[PDB]
């Protein structure tokens, strides 16, 4: 037999038919179709009332997107009992097998069914509802002269991996609430379900302390090239996390230590040896940061901010960073990083940090290892302990160029197009881990705009999307291509300022 790679697409990129991603586990499609008109409800049932009335939230939801593409008026109903030209959502006797995020959706003439055992997976099975209307249906405003069907089909589908996450870098380039919330609600759409907020680092210091106010008042004025920069209040924060919640997205906040911690130094000149405030960095340099392992003032103030933190982040896990800390020795990294998750725990959330952060003797089994090398020796130390493992290889940094001639981006991972952020499994990046999942990340020192953060994970981010949720051997680059070229005016519809890659 005969086999090739792809090469870029003659005469330049490419960039009834659903266009589903990832792609499910089963899709089949039969004779017939549902129309939805002015007069459909959704209706829903749960096994009580208080999963209804979860289930009517994860309604109005989707009632709302509806009704900005179609301008009906779709309402929701608590009733098990849905009428011709319905769409209905039910955990009523879901699937065991598909487990928390999983779904059958069935669609016939006179209704559409999503049956989950779950909340969570009506609102996994949503993204596909959407996917499987017409093109036109994810536009923010009224499109007229399409007809808003469904094809008759059966679709079930659960997850492979549990952690499918997105890292936004605020630090290098501040971001806004209403920002990060559009990339929460974009990549919601796609199953991503774990958004990574990576709050701090050289640059600027993106999160309200109380007790340590010189962290905003000084640490936040700045961003990479020397921008105003910006930060989020406590309040701003829990809205962030109340916004992601609805799409049943958990907010893992990382405050970076020891190491990429000159924001903290430049706010407060007790974290320095020589007790002098350290000058704002605007630079992209790293490794040479560094919180004094050997003072108790630097516990107190880590014990502050994890104190502040925990109580406004619900998730268990705090991301405690750990990458690049050159400028710390490997014997005071051992015992700071344990020192730290000792706090963590203390304040009742478990810790994940970069590789090497899993070689800290004061690791347990319940830290998580974020394992960005890749290299044939990393983890070692968390499989041993039995850590969980969160994958992000090169072809998940999303932040590389797709090209040599990128316009924006870094580049000290190779480049990343959308083939190479298709083509590989997290099995490739550690042996014999429990592996969680995979985290896409987007590190900003090259991004400034809205604009740029699209450019850059779409569609890369579809592709790995893809690589966390199908399994391997349902996943064929080839087959993603052609699904991704059908999928391109929805991006579009969608608003996103997408790269129309050559190699699509
Ligand atoms: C975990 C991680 O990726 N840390 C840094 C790696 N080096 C990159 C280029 O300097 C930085 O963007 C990341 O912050």
């Amino acid at each position: 037999h005969h086999h090739h790679s792809s090469g870029l697409v003659p005469r330049g990129s490419h960039m009834s038919q659903p266009s589903i991603l990832p792609k499910p586990v089963s899709y089949t499609v039969g004779s017939g179709q549902f129309v939805l008109t002015k007069n459909a409800s959704i209706f829903v049932a749960g096994n009580n009332v208080g999963e209804t009335d979860e289930l009517f939230n994860i309604g109005q939801a989707l009632a709302k997107k509806l009704n900005a593409s179609t301008g009906y008026t779709i309402s929701v109903v608590k009733s098990n009992q849905p009428t011709a030209g319905s769409i209905y959502l039910t955990t009523v006797g879901g699937n065991a097998a598909l487990g928390n995020e999983g779904y059958d959706l069935i669609t016939t003439s006179n209704q559409v069914t999503l049956t989950a055992n779950k909340p969570e997976g009506v609102f996994r099975g949503n993204q596909t509802l959407l996917q499987l209307l017409p093109a036109g249906i994810e536009k923010n405003t009224v499109v007229s002269g399409v007809q808003w069907v469904i094809p008759h089909s059966n679709i079930s589908d659960k997850p492979e991996y549990e952690y499918r996450g997105l890292m936004l870098d605020v630090a290098r380039h501040f971001f806004t609430v209403d920002e990060v919330k559009r990339q929460i609600d974009l990549a919601s759409q796609y199953k991503i379900n774990k958004f990574h907020m990576h709050l701090s680092d050289d640059q600027g210091w993106r999160i309200e302390i109380k007790s340590w106010p010189d962290l905003i008042e000084i640490g936040s004025k700045g961003q990479v090239g020397g921008g105003p920069g910006g930060y989020y209040t406590q309040e701003q924060f829990k809205d962030i996390v109340s916004y992601a919640a609805e799409r049943y997205i958990e907010v893992i906040p990382e405050i970076d230590m020891p190491g990429h911690t000159n924001a903290a130094l430049a706010s407060y000149g007790e974290l320095n040896p020589d007790g002098k405030r350290k000058a704002m960095r605007t630079d992209t340099a790293v490794g040479y940061s560094t919180l004094m392992p050997r003072a108790e003032i630097t516990y107190q103030f880590v014990e502050d901010v994890i104190s502040e933190l925990a109580a406004i982040s619900p998730s268990p896990y705090i991301h405690l960073g750990g990458d690049e800390s050159n400028a710390t020795s490997a014997a005071d990294y051992d015992y700071f990083f344990g020192r730290v998750t000792a706090i963590a725990n203390s304040y009742g959330k478990k810790v994940v940090g970069w590789d090497p952060s899993d070689t800290s003797s004061g690791a347990t089994s319940d830290s998580v290892l974020q394992n960005w090398t890749c290299s044939a020796s990393t983890g070692t130390a968390a499989k041993a302990k039995g850590m969980k493992v969160i994958v992000s290889p090169a072809n998940a940094y999303l932040d590389m160029k797709y090209y040599s001639d990128s316009p924006i981006g870094l580049q000290w991972r190779g480049f990343v197009n959308t083939n190479r952020a298709y083509n590989w499994d997290p099995t490739d990046c550690i042996k014999g881990a429990n592996i969680y999942g995979v985290e896409s990340t987007l590190w900003t020192e090259t991004f400034v705009t809205q604009d740029h953060l699209d450019y850059m994970l779409y569609p890369k981010l579809l592709s790995n999307a893809e690589v966390g949720w199908t399994a391997r051997g349902d996943r064929n680059w080839d087959d993603f291509k052609e699904r991704l070229i059908e999928h391109t005016p929805r991006l579009q519809n969608k608003g996103i300022k997408f790269f129309a890659d050559p190699i699509v």
